[PDB]
């Protein structure tokens, strides 16, 4: 998803997908 990480996103194939606020 679309966060400045890495990982989990295999939805959308991007970085990071955990809510949170610097991972929403």
């Amino acid at each position: 998803g679309p966060t400045p990480m890495v990982g989990l996103d295999s939805v959308s194939g991007q970085y990071w997908d955990q809510h949170a606020p610097l991972a929403d």
